[PDB]
């Protein structure tokens, strides 16, 4: 099965990235530390999402686990996707300040810096995430459609996607577009940068945009929901593919 390669990939893939980051004595750094949360984030979608959606596809969307679970595992999704975006839209408004100004970026570049993003992320994806558990545990019926577990409740779905995805999209577009427009012998170097930009920002936006394109379509309005069972994986396969193309581009992860 095409998902049995997934788990294994993500879960290999991230647990590299962090003995990389502990081995390697010249990656301490706050931007590494950042790297390390999103590897964090996505290996526990990994490990704890990602093989319970294996067994909703094995199970053809009847779920085996009982009903007190589901509603952990939605706060679970909904964590770490969360998590996992707001990292690459804080990485790429630090990397905005540090391509615009790197005087005075480097001027107030602490240790602080990244404290304090990872504690903004996690907390915003801990405070969008709120009315999972609460709603979810003893009323069933919100988070329950036809006995498979899904967001049933769409007004839910709306607010969440626009707060999760597309604030974050209008938030990267912008500064994808003022950091390409801020990189217009260090001209060789800008455009190995606008590349490196251009494919993260791109795969970012493919591996992600369809399916909440058609999750706020499916409130708005068979064929969605076949959509949305293989949009879901391609919205997985971004947590395997965030390791790789952060870290590849340097040298000294491919030594490690
Ligand atoms: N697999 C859940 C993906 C996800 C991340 N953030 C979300 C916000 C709302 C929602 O319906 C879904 C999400």
């Amino acid at each position: 099965l095409l998902t049995a390669v997934v788990i294994i990939l993500t879960i290999a893939g991230n647990i590299l990235v962090i003995m990389a980051v502990s081995l390697e004595k010249k990656l301490q750094n706050a931007t590494n530390y950042f790297l390390m949360s999103l590897a964090i984030a996505d290996m526990l979608l990994g490990f704890l999402v990602m093989p319970v959606s294996m067994l909703t596809i094995l199970y053809g969307y009847r779920w085996p686990l009982p009903s007190k679970l589901c509603a952990v595992w939605i706060y679970l999704d909904v964590l770490f996707s969360t998590a996992s975006i707001m990292h690459l839209c804080a990485i790429s408004l630090d990397r905005y300040v540090a391509i615009q100004n790197p005087i005075h970026h480097s001027r107030f570049n602490s240790r602080t810096k990244a404290f304090l993003k990872i504690i903004a992320v996690w907390t915003i994806s801990v405070g969008i995430s709120m009315p999972i558990p609460v709603f979810g545990l003893q009323d069933d019926s919100k988070v329950f459609k036809e006995g498979s577990c899904l967001l049933a409740d769409d007004n839910f779905v709306l607010i969440g996607s626009f707060v999760s995805f597309f604030i974050p999209l209008t938030i990267m577009v912008i500064t994808y577009f003022l950091t390409i427009k801020s990189l217009q012998q260090s001209i060789s170097n800008e455009q190995k940068a606008c590349k490196v930009l251009g494919i993260v920002f791109f795969l970012f936006v493919v591996m992600w945009c369809p399916f909440f394109i058609t999750n706020i379509m499916a409130v708005i309005c068979d064929v969605i929901g076949a959509l949305l069972n293989v949009f879901v994986w391609i919205g997985y396969l971004s947590s395997a593919v965030n390791p790789l193309v952060y870290t590849l581009f340097n040298k000294t992860y491919r030594s490690a």
